[PDB]
């Protein structure tokens, strides 16, 4: 019983009426995010990769109240440990495939990062993270293809914190764009 968006355009109309007020059902995002069959045609226009590392490329700004971007992964291409500044983070598959590894929060000692899950999203899925559930890292599986996926995050956020994993120390990162509404930014 799934509301089911039959286009990208379906499900940001969507999204705008899931997050219009106060409470958001993450479970009900959630679902109707993977019910979205990804189709190439419709995002292509944010597909900007790079050769060195993912990127960030804006799709829709959610009346202010979350920002909808799609993230390019190259050939091998990971993310460090990072966590989601008190935000919710959904990220779901239009292709290939990420392994999204969850770290427990390190405490005030130095010591190497603890694993706490590890998976690999399939195609359409679409998980959840925020701070209460723990850190993680996400990396495309595979060194030949690429990945793409699309990320919610509610509220906005353009700062966050990478974590080495030898230490569990900390450092505020600043996120930036490749690209908005299909457009490159300055760089
Ligand atoms: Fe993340």
């Amino acid at each position: 019983e799934v509301l089911k968006p039959r286009t990208l355009a379906d499900l940001i109309r969507i999204l705008h009426q899931l997050f219009a007020g106060d409470e958001v059902n993450v479970e009900e995002v959630q679902a109707i995010m993977e019910a979205y069959e990804s189709d190439p045609t419709e995002w292509a226009m944010y597909a900007k990769f790079d050769q060195y590392r993912y990127t960030r490329n804006l799709v829709d700004q959610g009346n202010g109240k979350f920002n909808l971007m799609i993230l390019c992964w190259g050939e091998g291409h990971g993310s460090s440990i990072h966590d989601h500044t008190n935000s919710h983070c959904f990220l779901k598959m239009l292709q290939g495939n990420l392994k999204e590894t969850l770290f427990a929060w390190p405490d005030k000692k130095s010591n190497e990062m603890v694993k706490k899950s590890e998976r690999v999203l399939r195609e359409n899925q679409c998980a959840y993270i925020n701070d209460s559930v723990g850190l993680h890292r996400v990396e495309n599986i595979s060194h030949t293809e690429p990945a793409v996926s699309l990320h919610l995050y509610s509220p906005p956020f353009d700062t966050c914190h990478a974590f080495d994993q030898r230490t569990g120390h900390k450092n505020k990162v600043t996120m930036t764009f490749h690209s908005k509404f299909g457009i490159r930014t300055p760089n």
